[PDB]
């Protein structure tokens, strides 16, 4: 198992700028590249990392995704002047040139490829390349949108060549559409491509019609490539997380990919004058966050855009926090996308509903509590003391009047919620447990009298458990197997065989996370009672809340279970997954009836009375 962030950067790719007036390129300059790296030095993140060195790419590894004319073409600016480098750089769109950008731009290319060989040889878990050029808008004969060399396209073609994948998934999450990649992949259904970006109904640049929903790829890659263009400047964490939940990630994870690649340009975040966009940087921990469970997080960043020296590197450190398994920080605020994002979800999820059914429509980080005596990985431990005790024996002889096992878990319940509430400490925990009952009110009410005001149960099972959701202050998402219809709504209950997997997964993401994450809860409690091969991928995605502080009950002691829940709360990879329509008629159902409530839900623009 690999384990570490790798990070590739190097100054000598802030060695070229822009060496004449220009308006449109003023943006791109080489302190972008040092803003970020002593951003990530500030906050101890840089050092956390494995310094990977970068490397030139060589002519062949070029000529993977460009032409030999267009490589020799750039090959011979690093003799031009000033004068010539205009010129030069006048034949191709918003794009300049410098006697030193061929050599920086090979430095990014290969740089990339040293991303990806450290992840794909299994060095690092996953990695960032704070690169420069950017490469997305770069194309198979020519340099376009600050762009000289596709450094992203290189990464999934060369990964394709030297170890053999079937399946990479590309996430540009820069404002602007990569056309580079769309190109490069249209035809090819091994590199799944997703790119939102601001297009305000093609006036954008690039002003590109194939940049619409419209563009699914072409012959065999119908279905692969997926644009979601926003036609509204200002979109907010509540449009990138819809789309995401929406659109992006149940594509992912029914693909399946053996590796994901993110065209991470951070011109999307608030304040970017590109983008002029209201997302957060924290945003991106979350963007990544929910990216990690895929191709068992082996995951290569890759810098594109991000302008605002001051967004970028608070971005750059959101994704590298996430990268290094750190917890997840709270969004909050958070609600329906707006009417222009909806639209766009809508249309998207439309036009690929032919290659995705699931989008057709109708007309210390963890402490562990065993058995007494059960007898880890190296981020996690054991657990009483005095006051946790006699608060026990307060809520034994006030709630439960009339075993000392049951009694000995409820304090280990208190003493992990104290250590993972009133501290940093410890993030998250599980306990197994016997009486489900007791343990699930003593956990609940003790973490609502810790500073803990909303709280998530994730309760996996059937019967009602105690617990009331008419106060506003808890919501229960029950796994259940009966149906137990649905009033509350404060409750989604879910009673989904070969295809539940699936199911349970389309429900994760359709129902669950939006709701989940509009509620931003400050615990959330799982419950498994006495198929669940999934809780993985619940869990690390779960995670996503309450910035990581979980505690999970488990009745009835499971090895396999038990070690399957602390290594998804201790933040091990997850292994990768490799749907019945009463199932999404019940799913449907359950947004019908929540998402008046809970607008993250709504992936179609409302119809008005
Ligand atoms: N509006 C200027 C402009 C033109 C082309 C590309 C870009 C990027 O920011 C690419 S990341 C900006
Ligand atoms: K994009
Ligand atoms: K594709
Ligand atoms: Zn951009």
């Amino acid at each position: 198992a690999a384990s570490g962030s790798a990070l590739i950067f190097d100054e000598e790719m802030s060695r070229y700028k822009l060496l004449w007036t220009d308006p449109e390129c003023e943006i791109e300059v080489p302190e972008r590249l040092t803003v970020s790296y002593e951003a990530l030095r500030t906050h101890g993140l840089a050092q956390r990392c494995k310094a990977v060195p970068v490397r030139q790419a060589t002519e062949q590894e070029i000529l993977l995704a460009h032409s030999e004319e267009y490589l020799e073409a750039v090959k011979q600016t690093p003799g031009m002047n000033v004068e010539e480098l205009m010129a030069f750089s006048k034949k191709y769109n918003a794009v300049y040139f410098h006697q030193n950008i061929y050599h920086c731009a090979k430095l990014a290319a290969g740089a990339t490829l040293q991303l990806v060989d450290s992840v794909m040889k299994r060095e690092v878990r996953n990695g960032m390349a704070l690169v420069r050029p950017p490469g997305h808008h770069s194309q198979r004969s020519a340099a376009n949108g600050f762009c000289v060399f596709n450094n992203v396209a290189f990464a999934a073609l060369y990964a394709k060549k030297n170890y053999n994948l079937n399946r990479i998934l590309i996430v540009d999450w820069d404002v602007h559409h990569g056309q580079g990649i769309q190109y490069c992949f249209e035809e090819d259904p091994s590199v799944l491509y997703f790119s939102w970006h601001r297009y305000e109904h093609q006036s954008f640049w690039p002003n590109l019609p194939e940049s619409d929903y419209s563009s699914v790829g072409k012959g065999k890659g119908s279905g692969f490539n997926i644009n979601l263009p926003w036609n509204k400047v200002g979109m907010t964490n509540s449009d990138y997380l819809a789309a995401f939940f929406h659109v992006l990630l149940p594509v992912a994870y029914e693909f399946d990919p053996e590796l994901v690649i993110v065209s991470a340009g951070f011109d999307s975040a608030i304040g970017d004058p590109e983008g002029e966009m209201c997302a957060l940087p924290e945003i991106f921990a979350h963007l990544t966050h929910l990216l990690m469970p895929l191709a068992a997080g082996k995951m290569c960043v890759v810098l594109e855009g991000g302008y605002n020296l001051t967004s970028l590197g608070q971005s750059v450190c959101q994704t590298v926090h996430s990268l290094l398994g750190d917890p997840t920080p709270r969004i909050s605020g958070l609600g329906t996308a707006c009417d222009s994002a909806l639209e766009s979800i809508q249309n998207v999820r439309n036009v690929q509903s032919s290659y995705w059914s699931s989008f057709k429509h109708l007309a210390v980080r963890t402490v562990v509590v065993p058995p007494p005596g059960v007898e880890l990985p190296k981020n996690c431990q054991h657990s009483i003391s005095e006051s946790t005790a006699k608060e026990v024996q307060r809520i034994r002889d006030k709630h439960f009047h009339d075993d000392q096992n049951i009694l000995r878990s409820l304090g280990n319940i208190i003493s992990v919620l104290d250590r993972m509430m009133r501290s940093d400490e410890v993030c998250n925990g599980c306990v197994v447990v016997s009486d489900l009952s007791v343990s699930v009110q003593c956990a609940l009410q003790h973490a609502l009298t810790e500073p803990a005001e909303r709280v998530l149960v994730v309760y996996v099972g059937d019967g009602e458990l105690p617990v009331k959701t008419n106060d506003g202050k808890v919501f229960l998402v029950q796994i259940c197997t009966k149906e137990t219809e649905d009033k509350c709504v404060n409750r989604l209950t879910l009673c989904l065989g070969e295809s539940l997997t699936a199911g349970f997964m389309q429900a994760l993401l359709g129902l669950i996370l939006p709701v989940a994450y509009e509620f931003n809860p400050a615990l959330v409690l799982g419950i498994v009672e006495e198929l669940m091969r999934v809780w993985g991928h619940m869990t690390c995605l779960i995670q996503g809340l309450a910035r990581g502080r979980m505690l999970t009950l488990l009745q009835g002691y499971d090895k396999d279970l038990l070690e399957l829940t602390v290594s998804a709360l201790s933040g091990a990879s997850i292994s990768p997954l490799g749907p019945k329509p009463e199932d999404v008629e019940m799913m449907e159902k359950q947004r019908q009836r929540l998402q008046e409530r809970w607008g993250l839900l709504r992936c179609t623009v409302s119809e008005s009375w």
